[PDB]
RNA sequence: GCCC
RNA sequence: GGGC
């Protein structure tokens, strides 16, 4: 190519995600989790339970055509939807994260490929390797009492089930390793102005 | 339906 | 079996 971009983000919001991230602790549980293929991920989520700090954010993806067919039988989002989202973001947050970071998920192959991809081989990862039932026990208390924090899995998903969301997922496998959910509640890491395009023109040109 |  |  012809095409050199280091960076999607601008030196601006780059420092400002910088900033935001200092809110993780580099050596607290940390959970990740995504949808979408590891190559072409549509949503990104880390959650550290002792913060209740979390991370969450979408791409648009490269592959409509493989996009819909996941949406049928995992995360139900659809595509218009991801349109605002910032380029670049999912390789500023995993090249922001802290150097052999311990990171846990439930399983670690789709995990590995994408932090690897971005060169991040320094990160150590803790499979939980949980079964179907016992990983989703608290699925419906997780979405109870906290369904406000993402309105993005609207398509009905089949295998009727309940839709596959980065970060319930987190909020759920965390729950289930702990062996209960406690009420509280949750502190978005990122400004919604870094996550989603927020400007709303006066007029149409 | 696709991936491991 | 696990995952999208
Ligand atoms: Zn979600």
């Amino acid at each position: 190519a012809m095409d050199h971009v280091e960076f999607g983000l601008t030196y601006s919001q780059l420092m400002t995600l910088k900033d935001a991230m200092l809110q993780l602790d580099p050596n607290a549980k940390t959970w990740m989790d995504i949808e979408g293929r590891p190559e072409d991920p549509v949503e990104i989520a880390l959650y550290q339970p002792s913060s209740g700090c979390y991370i969450h954010f979408f791409r648009e993806p490269t592959d409509l055509k493989q996009f819909k067919q996941d949406a049928k039988y995992s995360h139900g989002i659809d595509v218009t939807d991801l349109f605002a989202t910032q380029p670049g973001l999912t390789s500023a947050v995993i090249d922001a994260l802290p150097r052999n970071m311990v990171i846990t998920c439930q399983g670690s192959d789709d995990i590995r490929k994408l932090l690897e991809s971005q060169g991040r081989k320094d990160i150590k990862l803790i499979d939980i390797a949980l079964s179907k039932t016992d990983s989703r026990k608290y699925e419906n208390a997780v979405w109870d009492q906290y369904k406000d924090l993402c309105h993005m899995h609207t398509g009905v998903v089949v295998e009727e089930i309940t839709p596959h969301c980065a970060l319930m997922d987190c909020i759920m496998f965390d729950a289930a390793v702990s062996g209960g959910l406690n009420t509280s509640v949750l502190r978005a890491v990122l400004p919604r102005d870094m996550v989603f395009r927020t400007s709303t023109p006066r007029v149409v040109l």
